[PDB]
């Protein structure tokens, strides 16, 4: 069995292997990588993602969200508060004031070590989920807008053809900007590009732990786990490396700087925080081996994950018993 500790693996395509991306990630897999949950790809090069990153800055953030913490320094919770509209010419100043910006540091780890410290103290500005891409249309490898989409890989493996579209989202993050512990819609894939700025710290639980961090994450926020079967489908739970640790949860941890791809697989928990202002692409796909984690999927029926569009389909062709309940939490 490869990579049976679990570890994190970073890959270095040449400019040849970068042509074909389903043939790379089923590579990556021959190799075990698929095991630690996440998986770093430094693109050869010969490759860019586009020219410049001069001409940004007005590109609109409609609905900032500032992230509030409730808890202690190692459990918490966030919520999203809802701001007025920005550019990203705005929210760069913004992330660069003395209020929001990075502190000094020694290294990226004295920064970790800082954020797990502080982080419940401050309330950073994030814009997520934001549709659109930075991909130049005339790159041809590893470019998230062109990917073949979930519906056609679920209709190349199971024959039925279902409504829906895939594209991309952006995220702008500043310093202490934090994902909650979680898996993908679905289960699926998702890809990261880091296009520009400060780097992105990455927690991660393996695939075949992933059970582990679900009944820790039931004992340290038991409130939340009597509400929703599925609570961790909300991504608003926080638990540190230190906390994990002290439990005996199989983790790593890795730092994404700019010009990287990440890939995290199916059912692999992530988390984690940006250290500075930056810009990032991400969305989800599927491979073959996606099917059957899809099928098995949890789903929140709470009302509380409202998801897109897109996920009917997935639910009503995978997972039909569930369907009826799950739709109910959809409207
Ligand atoms: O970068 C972020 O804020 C969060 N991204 C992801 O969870 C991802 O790519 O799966
Ligand atoms: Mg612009
Ligand atoms: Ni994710
Ligand atoms: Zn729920």
């Amino acid at each position: 069995a490869q990579n049976p500790n679990c570890n994190i693996m970073i890959f270095h395509p040449t400019k040849e292997e970068f042509n074909d991306f389903d043939k790379y990630i089923a590579y990556m897999e021959s190799q075990g990588a698929h095991r630690a949950g996440l998986a770093k790809i430094i693109p050869p090069k010969e490759w860019k993602a586009r020219e410049t990153y001069d001409n940004i800055s007005e590109i609109l953030i409609a609905t900032p969200l500032q992230q509030v913490a409730s808890g202690r320094a190692g459990v918490f919770t966030q919520y999203h508060k809802k701001k007025k509209a920005m550019t990203v010419g705005e929210y760069r100043h913004l992330a660069n004031s003395k209020k929001y910006q990075t502190p000094p540091h020694q290294n990226f780890e004295d920064l970790e070590r800082k954020y797990w410290k502080n982080r419940i103290y401050n309330s950073p500005i994030y814009g997520a989920d934001i549709s659109g891409s930075l991909f130049d249309e005339n790159t041809k490898q590893w470019n998230l807008g062109h990917l073949g989409t979930i519906q056609d890989l679920l209709e190349k493996e199971c024959g039925v053809v279902i409504e829906g579209v895939n594209t991309p989202y952006l995220y702008f993050g500043m310093w202490k900007t934090t994902f909650a512990w979680h898996t993908e819609d679905m289960d699926l894939y998702s890809i990261n590009y880091l296009h520009l700025g400060e780097p992105k710290t990455w927690y991660v639980v393996p695939p075949e732990h992933g059970q582990r961090l679900e009944r820790l994450a039931r004992e340290l926020f038991p409130g939340s786990s009597r509400g929703c079967g599925a609570f961790l489908r909300h991504k608003v739970a926080l638990i540190s490396p230190t906390v994990l640790k002290e439990n005996g949860i199989p983790f790593n941890r890795i730092t994404q700087e700019a010009g990287e791809f990440m890939v995290t697989f199916p059912y692999g928990y992530h988390a984690g925080f940006n250290h500075g202002f930056n810009c990032a692409e991400a969305i989800n796909f599927a491979t073959p081996r996606w099917i059957d984690y899809g099928k098995m999927a949890s789903q929140c029926s709470c009302g509380e994950a409202r998801v897109t569009f897109s996920m009917d389909a997935f639910v009503r062709i995978l997972q039909p018993e569930r369907y009826d309940l799950w739709k109910r939490g959809q409207d």
